[PDB]
């Protein structure tokens, strides 16, 4: 996250590190027993990092979870990014307490205007690099349609949305991937893609969640 504040531990309480010796990537966490992430963020040797602030320190509030199986979104194409979207189940059910909680999804897609919050351990120099060891959280707001389009010609589908500022400054980076949006207490996106980070004119490109409800909801039934 470059031009974000420090969350406050534990306070963005759906947050996961994705770690495979390090972390490599966020997730949220929908149910005692899955996660949402990026499938450009799939690997084997996944284990899921609940409760986590200082991703370096063990402070008291961590459930550590090997992933049991990942799904990739069976139309995830890596080189356009459409459909970034994966699921992994836990081999054992996370505790759910205040401080490791599922994010709800989404019963409708969100609009440009509304207000989110971004969080992640990811790149916080856009013209430089340094990994924060603590979650950082941006509040950032869902731009429209023709303004994502106009930022990145030929790449938006309709499973993607930008969220950011055209300005430059304030965005997600390299390490959010796999991450939430969360808008009004909904899981509204996670962290995709965009050209550099915190960029004049090249907002964060986020998959839209809303978009992949029923497809969530049907393999957690089955899986
Ligand atoms: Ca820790």
């Amino acid at each position: 996250i470059v031009g974000g504040y420090t969350c406050g531990a534990n306070t963005v309480p759906y947050q996961v590190s994705l770690n495979s010796g390090y972390h490599f990537c966020g997730g949220s966490l929908i149910n005692s027993q899955w996660v949402v992430s990026a499938a450009h963020c799939y690997k084997s040797g996944i284990q899921v990092r609940l409760g986590e602030d200082n991703i370096n320190v063990v402070e008291g509030n961590e459930q550590f979870i090997s992933a049991s199986k990942s799904i990739v979104h069976p139309s995830y194409n890596s080189n356009t990014l459409n459909n970034d979207i994966m699921l992994i189940k836990l081999k054992s059910a996370a505790s759910l307490n205040s401080r490791v909680a599922s994010i709800s999804l989404p019963t409708s897609c969100a609009s440009a205007g509304t207000q989110c919050l971004i969080s992640g351990w990811g790149n916080t120099k856009s013209s430089g690099t340094s990994y924060p060891d603590v979650l950082k959280c941006l509040k950032a707001p869902i731009l429209s349609d023709s303004s994502c389009k106009s930022a990145y010609p030929g790449q938006i589908t309709s499973n993607m949305f930008c969220a950011g500022y055209l300005e430059g400054g304030k965005d997600s980076c390299q390490g959010d991937s796999g991450g939430p949006v969360v808008c009004s207490g909904k899981l509204q996106g996670i962290v995709s893609w965009g050209s550099g980070c915190a960029q004049k004119n090249k907002p964060g490109v986020y998959t839209k969640v809303c978009n992949y409800v029923s497809w969530i909801k049907q393999t957690i039934a089955s899986n």
